[PDB]
């Protein structure tokens, strides 16, 4: 069921299948800034507020420097309150899904799940549908990436806020455990500062070229983010564009999340799977084409996704 | 009740108040082309087709030649099969809303109204809300233009579609009267040509300085357009951008909706005035900045809105 024709892809890896680095979480912590010692991760409390609305959705279209001249990127910031009871991590095409391999659109996975805001989520072999990485789903364990090494964010049953690099027992961990949690690829940013070249060496091995991942960070293209700032709400982005022609790359997108205020922040599907839709109803520009018509610009069947819903057993 | 600044601001006359030309009906006649005699219009019949959806909003992200590389214009087109049953001309914040002098987001205004699609409509004066040109909203008329000229659009009772410029009787005609009439600026096609050129003559005087409505033709911005197919279908267009910096001119337009295929269409609002509002939530990003935050972008309170609705007393 392709809804586009999945033409701006956005690869970290290659071929698609062997998705993230094979190294191991020793050399993670043995490989990363002095300054952090053995802590992989950052933490920070969701915020508690019960402030109406549970998110604000904020709308942008600014300038950034490039070397032959300006360029203009469109994009929304959403600020969500109370995530611990509002945020959740769905499969694609509802529970269940990750296991069947199902690919879908945010709108159709969404589609009686009633989620004020909804983006695309994860990473996803393009070919076979298969989930990558750790995924939590409302509580429940869909699967585990088995170790592997890419940056990761999570809220836990207190209402904790996880970014970074976590080892397997942290994920499977049965204290305080994970409610939700998914896995991108580039931690943005960690505790208000830059880590682009941090992440080169948690997330890509040494022994292949430093070729593949580099244009991955390098190369403007269509971004998602998920992210917090000091009042522990959560921070969902999106800068629409086309990889190699609009949008942004990941150092520009990270300086960007910082000058705003984000503490921690992690990189999530971007390319063609990038996908806004606010209350229902499609609210940015896809890059993929359409399966149907050669000009008409369509929204891509996706993995999981991030959704922002009304408080779980609380108001009514 | 203002929700933007207003800071995007692409007015074709000056000052606001003295909106469209002075010269006569009789003028425009004259000084048109001779290939269309006296004729000062074009009709179309509307589409009687009841095939699913009423709308149907198709995506682009399509690159235009400048002098300095490309451009890439972000924007929607939107076909409206039925318009008879399905379009209306709706005042701000619902009847009697122009003779209030009201202002107000598209949103604000389909508040109740059930509309799939929806966009601003005419021109208005900023500083007083004053409705601007001819306005029948669902076979009432609101006001009238007392003769000024400038590009029309209304459908017939009989469903027949009018586009061009029109004398005060035949907007007031009592046979065959129109149901919906709105008013814009510049004749962008007519018969499946460009129509600039002959727009100028027809919308400007002789007497004013040919530079106040000649940058608003040649400067790029935001705009939104209303026209029509060879099958009928209605055409409501639309194209994000900044006045000066971002989006196309309505010689740009007029040849991108000639050669999608549109026959006939005219000009409406620009600029911080543009917005779509699918299905009840902004679908498009406008220009102007908001009233609260001077980086985040709003939609403005304008004047009249074009509204896609579900056909009137005849499904169920
Ligand atoms: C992670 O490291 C902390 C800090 O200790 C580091 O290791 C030392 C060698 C020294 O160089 C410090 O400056 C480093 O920052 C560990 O903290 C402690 O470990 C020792 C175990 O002998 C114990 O005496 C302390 O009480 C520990 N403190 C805490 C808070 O745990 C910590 O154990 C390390 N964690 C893991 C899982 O290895
Ligand atoms: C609008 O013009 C048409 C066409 O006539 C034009 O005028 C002539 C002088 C000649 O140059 C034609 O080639 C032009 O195109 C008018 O058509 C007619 O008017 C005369 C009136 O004496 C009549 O004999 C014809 O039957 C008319 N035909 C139609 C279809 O009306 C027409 O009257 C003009 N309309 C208006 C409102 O002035
Ligand atoms: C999605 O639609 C809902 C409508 O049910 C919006 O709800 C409200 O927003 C207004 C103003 O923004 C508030 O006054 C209400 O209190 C909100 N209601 C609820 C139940 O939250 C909601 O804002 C929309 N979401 C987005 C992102 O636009
Ligand atoms: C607005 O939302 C309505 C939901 O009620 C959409 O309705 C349908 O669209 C699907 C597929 O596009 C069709 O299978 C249904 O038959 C449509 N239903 C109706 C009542 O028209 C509608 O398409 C949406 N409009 C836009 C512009 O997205
Ligand atoms: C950090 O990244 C920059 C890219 O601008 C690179 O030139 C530099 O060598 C990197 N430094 C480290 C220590 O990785
Ligand atoms: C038509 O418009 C062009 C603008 O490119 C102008 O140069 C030309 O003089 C115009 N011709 C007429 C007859 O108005
Ligand atoms: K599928
Ligand atoms: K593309
Ligand atoms: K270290
Ligand atoms: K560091
Ligand atoms: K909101
Ligand atoms: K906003
Ligand atoms: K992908
Ligand atoms: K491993
Ligand atoms: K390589
Ligand atoms: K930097
Ligand atoms: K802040
Ligand atoms: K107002
Ligand atoms: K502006
Ligand atoms: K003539
Ligand atoms: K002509
Ligand atoms: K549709
Ligand atoms: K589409
Ligand atoms: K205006
Ligand atoms: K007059
Ligand atoms: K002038
Ligand atoms: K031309
Ligand atoms: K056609």
């Amino acid at each position: 069921s392709r809804s586009s024709l999945n033409d701006d892809l956005l690869s970290p890896y290659q071929p698609h299948a062997k998705h993230g680095p094979s190294h191991s979480y020793r050399h993670v912590r043995d490989s990363q800034p002095v300054i952090h010692g053995n802590r992989t991760h950052e933490e920070w409390p969701s915020s508690n507020s019960t402030w109406m609305p549970v998110a604000t959705t904020r709308i942008f279209e600014s300038k950034f420097p490039t070397t032959s001249g300006m360029k203009t990127a469109y994009g929304h910031f959403t600020y969500v309150n109370n995530p611990l009871r509002t945020f959740s991590v769905l499969e694609p095409g509802g529970p269940g899904g990750c296991s069947k391999k199902l690919t879908a659109t945010v709108e159709e996975t969404i589609k009686h799940g009633n989620c004020f805001v909804a983006q695309n989520g994860g990473y996803f072999d393009m070919d076979t549908g298969n989930c990558f990485g750790n995924i939590v789903s409302d509580g429940k364990l869909v699967q585990s990436a088995k170790g592997i090494q890419n940056a990761q964010f999570g809220i836990k049953s207190d209402g904790t806020l996880i970014f970074g690099y976590l080892s397997e027992e942290q994920v499977l961990e049965a204290e305080n455990p994970f409610v939700q949690l998914l896995s991108g690829v580039v931690w943005l940013l960690r505790n208000g500062e830059v880590y682009i070249n941090q992440s080169k060496a948690a997330e890509s091995d040494k022994t292949q070229t430093t070729g593949d991942f580099d244009h991955f960070i390098n190369v403007i293209s269509a971004r998602t983010a998920i992210g917090h700032d000091r009042e522990g709400r959560l921070i969902i982005f999106h800068v629409d564009g086309q990889t190699d022609d609009r949008g942004l790359n990941l150092w520009e997108l990270a300086n960007f999340l910082k000058d705003q205020g984000v503490i921690n922040a992690i990189n999530l599907d971007g390319g063609g799977s990038a996908t806004l839709v606010i209350n229902g109803t499609l609210a940015n520009y896809p890059s993929d084409h359409c399966h149907y018509n050669p000009m008409w610009r369509c929204p891509r069947s996706i993995s999981t996704v991030v959704c922002v819903h009304e408080p779980f057993c609380d108001p009514p």
